[PDB]
């Protein structure tokens, strides 16, 4: 009798909290590709200075710090698949 | 008789579980905050140095892959409310 | 009888649930770390930039809104455990 009543309410009580539970579990899943995307520009951004001033006419010693420090924020970013624009060095 | 007790201790362990995904959920928007102001800071510091050069006696064509660059970066910033400083052109 | 049998059901079907849970505080953990890493690459990033310029025979005014722009910059970086390299001024 009242222990059926009571299995079946225990049930529906568990799939509403699973459900709450799977609705964060995705917000966590796309957090993460938002941080993914916001490495992504911070590194576009910053290669994309760095490159702005490698293609002008700036001192030699300056493009030695400038591709030295694209290595080394290019190495901070762990593996992202970038896609650095076409370049433009003509 | 233990049917009852039964139901009310399910009712108090199902409260602790919604305690602890709601706790979840608000972290998660702590984040998504967190990840907003991160996009934000970067955004403004390579916009910052970006007008550091346009002020200044800068060849030509630095300019304009700069005022070009300025752009592309803001462009994939999808729409933060940025507010940029008032700026500094004289 | 059949309330032993429920309880301990309901007991493993909570434990699931907070292995859950569990499992989504600490991907919010992993998360938030990776929020904080993002934020350092972002702030190294930018002072790499500007660092390069300064050491540099940069026009005495772009030193000045680089040097200002350096502080914005790490003032917005609430306080993350930066590290900037050892520098390189001579
Ligand atoms: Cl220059």
């Amino acid at each position: 009798n009242d222990i059926q009543i009571l299995k079946s309410s225990i049930n529906i009580a568990i799939e509403k909290l699973n459900d709450r539970i799977s609705h964060d579990e995705q917000a966590i899943r796309d957090l993460t590709l938002e941080i993914e995307n916001a490495r992504s520009e911070a590194l576009l951004g910053e290669l994309g200075i760095i490159r702005a001033l490698l293609v002008g006419n700036i001192s030699i010693g300056l493009q030695e710090s400038l591709w030295e420090l694209a290595s080394e924020i290019t190495n901070r970013a762990g593996d992202l698949a970038v896609e650095v624009s076409p370049g433009s060095w003509i």
